[PDB]
């Protein structure tokens, strides 16, 4: 039987990681990603907090049995505490104990600390008062998540490091987060408009300010390049709903970038979308444009697949060519090919 | 190798049939549901001529290799005519002669003669203009297929009968129809509105006037209760967009009868939707309920999946009940439990 967290670190280039995260559900496999639950028939998925307290409501997925049944998942979950106005909480009513309650019953296996995402951009003060509050939270997070037997033993509690764009509060936050003690640590706050450029700075000086023993979870990243930069700056678990709303809207990740196959350039094309997942074998892009361009579900659904897909092969490219030492190689011809 | 068309009769009970057409590319065993073919990743199934022929062109899809390769589908394939304003075809141009030469394009293993199917209700008179004319357009759409070498020694011509509800055209059609020769005969002109008892009186005159040792394809057909009288007078194959329509707006379809599975009375209901498919395996009624009430592509898809399966699986219910001389048994306890 696996321990309820324990995350160990195989390989190392550059700031960069690779490993694995053993829960009792199962090994989570570092840098990860983690896809959207509800997106297709990946080592951890995610459940939609606000979402689901809203429908059909926590406690409905608690008498269902939690979600791993609701779902057909028996492997780790991942929650996010569904913050993204008081020091009591939200009222829209949503607090620190009341999210960990919710992540309790719907019965997932990483519980994300109740926290505020700051919004940017955001002038130091006001940065520096949302950072207080939501580590005054994390700290009630701990709290509420150590007083549920079932969860303080059987999940695992990220905290959230925020700060905005600012050094000196980001290194407040982790201090605060280290203090308190957490299994793995986000980086929050980012992915709110900043600009990639802006985010890895931000990145730069905020990952090692983490415990280096510990996860570093990038919240909302994010495009393929987003995922190879923040990798090199030390992040080892990323979430993003592109590769699902991409596949509605008709775009599709390849390493020669992103395509819109609705554009007629496609319509007589016979290559794959790309790759190795099942529908790059059947299935050309002149038929994915064909079903797309006709309204059928079917295209999104081969869309989706593909994009849920490719972001698969390229965390298992990532963690290979850092396993074997050549992450930044593949970095460099990830790159020139990407954006050629 | 497999003949290009051989019709064979495996068992009767009363005027249900069972057996076999072998064609080149497979066999299809008959009584036999006929799926639209882009409705999910069954021994045929259906191109959409009319849509085809816009989107991309029908000269694009044989330039693609046609449909067999553009949609990865090696089994036979049926296509319809198009038809569905003058002696020489139809301008919005579409003709016997044309619609013949778009169904060799797209590579179909069964073409369907190009017919007009008459509006309902209708006058006799106006039925048996549109009849006549109908059969004209059935010698037409023989002599091009048989223009054609690759189609006459390698695909299949159907010719459909027409005449409105009334037995003296239904009739002459009939005899029209044998006397030019086709590889099977559709039952045209019903499922148009006139309620289940008009077309299985209907049926029950017209389906024995047409050559007993050919396949009968009753177009359009339908709901599995309409499948199950019309396999009971004698109808060997079946097209119905229902079961993929369906799935899209909720609709399931069930051995207790259809359900839709947006009422709340499934947000909490464990069981599967009925089955031996993959849904029905791993998924609840209640998160098929929420996929589709959060507006995911999921949810559709599985329904749609599911819809598909009890399709087949009331088609070889079928089969296997008339093989072993108690369809009629089996059409009385479905009818008790499907309308209870
Ligand atoms: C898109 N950019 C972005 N998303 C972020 C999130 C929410 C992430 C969750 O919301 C949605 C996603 O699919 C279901 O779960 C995922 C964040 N969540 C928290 N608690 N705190 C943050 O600072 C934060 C920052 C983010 N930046
Ligand atoms: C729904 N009721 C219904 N559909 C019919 C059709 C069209 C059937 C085709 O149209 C659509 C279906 O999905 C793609 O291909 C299928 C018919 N087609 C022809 N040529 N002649 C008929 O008398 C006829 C009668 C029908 N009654
Ligand atoms: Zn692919
Ligand atoms: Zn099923």
């Amino acid at each position: 039987d696996r321990p309820r967290f324990s995350f160990s670190i195989a390989a190392r280039e550059g700031k960069a990681r690779t490993g694995t995260i053993e829960m009792k559900r199962g090994v989570i496999r570092t840098p990860a990603f983690m896809p959207v639950g509800t997106a297709a028939t990946a080592d951890i998925i995610l459940g939609n907090t606000y979402h689901l307290m809203l429908r059909p409501g926590a406690e409905r997925i608690a008498k269902l049995g939690g979600l791993h049944s609701f779902m057909g998942w028996d492997r780790p979950i991942l929650t996010d505490s569904g913050g993204y106005q008081s020091e009591e909480g939200v009222t829209f009513m949503l607090s620190p104990e009341r999210s960990i309650e919710i992540q309790h019953l719907l019965g997932s296996d990483i519980v994300m600390a109740f926290d505020e995402c700051t919004p940017y951009p955001a002038t130091p003060s006001r940065a520096a008062s949302s950072m207080e509050r939501s580590m005054r939270w994390a700290k009630r997070s701990r709290d509420a998540f150590d007083s549920r037997k079932e969860q303080a033993e059987n999940a695992a509690l990220f905290g959230i490091q925020q700060g905005s764009v600012f050094e000196n509060l980001r290194q407040q936050s982790a201090d605060a987060l280290a203090e308190i003690g957490f299994d793995g640590y986000a980086v929050g706050g980012l992915a709110v408009g900043e600009g990639q450029d802006e985010m890895f700075r931000v990145l730069d000086f905020s990952v090692p300010m983490l415990p280096d023993d510990k996860p570093h979870y990038l919240m909302g990243v994010g495009k393929p390049d987003d995922i190879v930069g923040a990798v090199e700056r030390g992040i080892d678990m990323f979430d993003c709903v592109l590769p699902t709303r991409s596949g509605r809207n008709g775009q599709a990740f390849t390493w020669d970038g992103p395509i819109n196959i609705r554009n007629a350039r496609f319509s007589e094309d016979l290559k794959p979308l790309d790759c190795h997942c099942a529908v790059c074998q059947k299935w050309s892009r002149a038929y994915i444009h064909h079903l797309i361009r006709a309204g059928e579900i079917l295209g999104a659904m081969l869309m989706t697949e593909h994009n849920i897909a490719f972001y698969q092969q390229l965390m298992q490219k990532i963690r290979d060519s850092i396993s074997e030492g050549r992450f930044s190689q593949f970095a460099q011809d990830f790159r020139a090919r990407y954006f050629a």
